[PDB]
């Protein structure tokens, strides 16, 4: 049992504490590592990994691991571990990463991508051993979200013996390059170009996984990633091209599996611009926003319509958050009523990089533009250079653009905090949007426990951003993962990732 996994790009880096771009993952903490605690298959909460259980205080601010007896990190020809993991190996891995004095924090000359991401830095105050099955992680402030951060890819689990014998041996790169976990798969230490091999783990905490053998084939044309799909010379492939994703779900060889991306296409409106201050004048604009034919022109299949500012996989989603249905003629009504009997002019900024959650911002503009033009809002389409766009956006000189965002942890925070807090202006806010009561539903959800109480309070908070449409949310983007026929077992991840732990082959 070899299933063949056939990739666009060569991953860069094998070392999910240094690795910038998410698709690297695939190749190492996928595969290859575990984390403290998992999220479950398909889901974003989490359940136990190499903490075999944990406790939070009242307060919210100490989580303590217990670690699970009797794992095996990997073994290679240059490394032979003597120990099981224990706490050393935990503190090791957060700790390259969270103290800047630390001997492996420089090494391949990393950067912490995730661990900045995340907040780490403010919000973690210290990862201590309390003994060698138990780990303390202090937080500066309480916060709901970090168990979801303690599942994601950088804080994968490194072996600390590993660790210091390279150090000891001089290369201590080794670490990053040729990467040794608890994993349910051993990256093959014997590699040829075009390709990342992997065997199965016989030793792994969960059992053995079903397949033996995991090739990722480089293959950089989509076209050809197809034809071999088809052809069974490929099991799995990433980044298909759009156009070919409806005849793919007509291929009897090919099981398309598919699922709403944790990500936001919104329009961005400056709500301390003149006309856009005005709240009826952003309804007015939400309401002469064509989501429908957005969605259809734009994501030609691959993206669903947004209602809530995230998708329903994420906790606090309310299905009867009511709509500002696409009405011109009420549109043009509510300008009136906003004292705006002619409109008036502004301007919408273009998107100039394509993202996953936007394949074409500048249709979207266009489309928006049509329909703002018969309410009498004439809005000239700008276009700026990617770093002018972003920089000009965050100190508030644009009036309406194109914008969106992905969520890592898959939270309610992690979506509402960085677009509506008034403490991301000049940031991530871009519509500079603020309100006292939101900001507070927002402090206290981040801060308490319970699930379904957060839900509840994210549901008011979401009301209350909705009422005053300082965005207008129009589009979620749709993943896929292409799969040949034969392979059984596997589950498409929220984050997007591949796991092939649990996965089989028929035939």
């Amino acid at each position: 049992n070899t299933l063949v996994n056939c990739i666009a790009t060569a991953p860069m880096k094998l070392s999910p504490a240094i690795t910038n771009d998410a698709n690297d993952f695939n190749a190492s903490s996928q595969q290859v590592y575990n984390r403290l605690v998992e999220f479950k298959a398909g889901k974003i909460e989490v359940e136990p990994g190499l903490a075999e259980r944990w406790e939070i205080s009242e307060d919210g601010l100490v989580y303590t691991f217990y670690l699970r007896q009797n794992v095996k990190f990997h073994s290679n020809k240059t490394f032979s571990p003597t120990r099981p993991l224990n706490a050393d190996d935990v503190v090791f891995s957060f700790q390259r990463q969270a103290d800047k004095n630390h001997p492996y924090h420089n090494v391949s000359a990393g950067t912490y991508f995730y661990f900045n991401w995340m907040n780490l830095p403010s919000i973690l105050k210290s990862v201590e051993k309390v003994d060698d099955y138990t780990v303390k992680i202090t937080l500066n402030k309480p916060n709901t979200p970090f168990i979801t951060t303690v599942a994601m890819d950088f804080l994968s689990i490194y072996s600390k013996e590993y660790a210091d014998q390279l150090l000891a041996q001089g290369k201590p790169e080794t670490l990053d390059q040729q990467p040794i976990g608890t994993g349910p798969f051993i990256f093959q230490t014997n590699q040829t170009d075009h390709a990342v091999r992997y065997t199965a783990n016989v030793d792994y905490w969960k059992g053995k996984a079903d397949i033996e053998r995991l090739i990722f084939s480089i293959t950089p044309d989509a076209g050809t990633r197809y034809a071999k799909l088809k052809a069974g010379e490929c099991d799995v492939i990433d980044f298909p091209n759009i156009s070919d994703i409806a005849q793919m779900k007509k291929d009897p060889q090919i099981n398309l599996l598919e699922r709403e991306g944790l990500n936001l296409a919104y329009i961005g409106l400056n709500t301390t611009k003149p006309e856009l201050n005005n709240v009826k004048v952003r309804q007015a604009l939400h309401h002469a926003t064509d989501k429908k034919a957005i969605v259809d022109a734009v994501y030609q299949g691959g993206g669903t319509v947004a209602t809530n500012p995230f998708p329903d996989a994420v906790l606090g989603y309310n299905p009867h958050l009511p709509q500002y249905e696409f009405n011109l003629e009420k549109a043009k009504a509510l300008l009136a009523e906003a004292g705006y009997p002619n409109g008036f002019e502004t301007e919408i900024w273009v998107q100039p990089v394509v993202r996953p959650s936007n394949p074409n911002p500048r249709r979207t503009a266009e489309i928006i533009q049509a329909d703002w033009a018969k309410i009498g809002v004439k809005a000239k389409l700008v276009t700026h250079e990617w770093a002018d766009f972003n920089k000009r956006t965050r100190e508030g000189e644009f009036a309406a653009g194109t914008y969106g965002w992905t969520s890592r942890n898959g939270d309610p925070d992690n979506f509402l905090f960085p677009l509506f807090s008034q403490a991301n202006i000049p940031g991530t806010n871009y519509s500079r949007w603020t309100d006292e009561k939101f900001e507070a539903l927002l402090a206290s959800a981040a801060q308490i426990q319970d699930t379904q109480t957060r839900a509840k309070l994210y549901q008011q908070a979401v009301e209350i951003f909705q009422q005053n449409s300082p965005i207008i949310p129009f589009a979620h983007s749709i993943n896929y993962v292409p799969l040949n026929k034969r392979v059984q077992g596997f589950v498409q991840n929220p984050f997007g990732y591949t796991a092939f732990y649990g996965v089989s082959l028929k035939l």
